[PDB]
């Protein structure tokens, strides 16, 4: 493995990128997945298994835990790495076609889905903080929630694990999806101003 | 203690009750009496304590018990016994009572008031075989019972207390309850036959 490899690989084949999203953008990607494995198995690895109610009712744990969180912070975070990585993954797959058919026997072509894949990672970037935001308002994690689902009787207490560090977890996740958003957007503008 | 106090005690001082009242309602009270104690502590002892149904819902036990057992079969005999007794107290009393005012300065007024004692002592003891019978439907008692009273979820199997041995001691007391109604009709029918 060598440095012209792997820039490539990250690159894909695509010829009309610029170094803000052949630069910048793999190193974010690659710091995004790098966090996201450190954090996926140790920080919430026992998120349901470690999370108690202050009740002798049984079947309240499981209830409050899905009621508190719907879909987990690290599940989120794969997804949308995945949806934002779609994208980039169809355009090599098209170069590697093109390249194909004109070698067993177009500009204007790539650069058009190009700038139209850049537009979706954008749109995916934005959807999936916009979910992240109605799902769970606010970075802050707190220790101590109050569930009244059924079968719980009235109201109980229930403790969070680990909710300051997947409180910086998630300020990592954030603040690294921002930076995606505002690279994303400076790409598209930085096109069409070239190509105008 | 010798056996004309004890007679004396048990008959009262009225001089109007035959041997029907006088020599076998005595003994099947005293029968009544020794049958609840040795059964009231033994048998009964442990009816809620071993009581124990199928479920891990807290409460479930109590409320099914309470369900099940609105009054034990020991405080119905205990609060029959009380309200059999209390007009032959009165009677006591009220005889004692004449004996006094006569000393310190009839008959028809005794006998009036020895009639509807035994009346209300039938009354009484047709009262609490109708209770027992609305509330405790047969004699014999069930081993498991099926009780969907909140908060046990669906319903649970209970388990009840000794249930043949609370069979047994049912048909004595039953029995001996309808003993005592017969020689209570027989007393009052037997009074009104020689008055006449
Ligand atoms: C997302 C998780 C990240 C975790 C942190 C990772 C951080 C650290 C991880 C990785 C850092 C890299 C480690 C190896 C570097 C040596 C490369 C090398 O010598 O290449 C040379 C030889 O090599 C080859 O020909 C084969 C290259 C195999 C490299 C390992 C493959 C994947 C290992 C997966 C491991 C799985 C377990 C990993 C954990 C699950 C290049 O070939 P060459 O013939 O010299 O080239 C031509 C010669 N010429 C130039 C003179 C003309
Ligand atoms: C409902 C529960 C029932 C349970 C089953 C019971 C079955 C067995 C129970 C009881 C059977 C009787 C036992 C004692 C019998 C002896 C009587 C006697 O000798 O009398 C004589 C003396 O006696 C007295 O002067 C005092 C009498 C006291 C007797 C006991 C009182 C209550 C005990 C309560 C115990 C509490 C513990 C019990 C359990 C909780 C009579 O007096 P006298 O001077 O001879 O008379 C005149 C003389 N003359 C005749 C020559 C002219
Ligand atoms: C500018 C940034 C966004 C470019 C990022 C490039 C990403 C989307 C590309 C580069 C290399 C790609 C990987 C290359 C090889 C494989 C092995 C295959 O069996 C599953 C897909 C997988 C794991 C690809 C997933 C997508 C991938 C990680
Ligand atoms: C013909 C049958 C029904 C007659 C039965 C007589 C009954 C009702 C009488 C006879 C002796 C009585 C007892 C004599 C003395 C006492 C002690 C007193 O502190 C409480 C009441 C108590 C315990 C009496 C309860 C009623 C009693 C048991």
């Amino acid at each position: 493995m060598n440095w012209t490899g792997l820039y490539t690989l990250l690159s894909g084949v695509n010829r009309h990128s610029t170094a803000i999203g052949r630069v910048w953008l793999s190193v974010i990607f690659i710091f995004r997945i790098m966090v996201l494995v450190v954090a996926a198995e140790s920080v919430w690895g026992d998120e349901k298994s470690s999370f108690i109610c202050n009740t002798l009712q049984p079947g309240c744990n499981s209830v409050c835990y899905d009621q508190f969180f719907p879909i987990s912070h690290v599940r989120l975070w794969s997804l949308q790495l995945i949806l934002v990585s779609t994208p980039a993954l169809l355009v090599a797959m098209h170069v590697a076609h093109q390249q194909h058919i004109e070698k067993k026997m177009i500009s204007g072509t790539l650069w058009w889905t190009y700038v139209i894949s850049v537009v979706f990672r954008l749109l995916f970037e934005a959807v999936f903080m916009y979910v992240f935001y109605l799902l769970y308002p606010g970075y802050a994690m707190v220790r101590l929630v109050k569930c009244d689902v059924y079968p719980c009787p009235n109201t109980v207490d229930c403790f969070v694990s680990r909710p300051t560090e997947k409180t910086v977890f998630t300020v990592f996740m954030l603040a690294a999806s921002g930076i995606c958003i505002i690279l994303n957007v400076a790409e598209v503008v930085y096109l069409i101003i070239r190509a105008c």
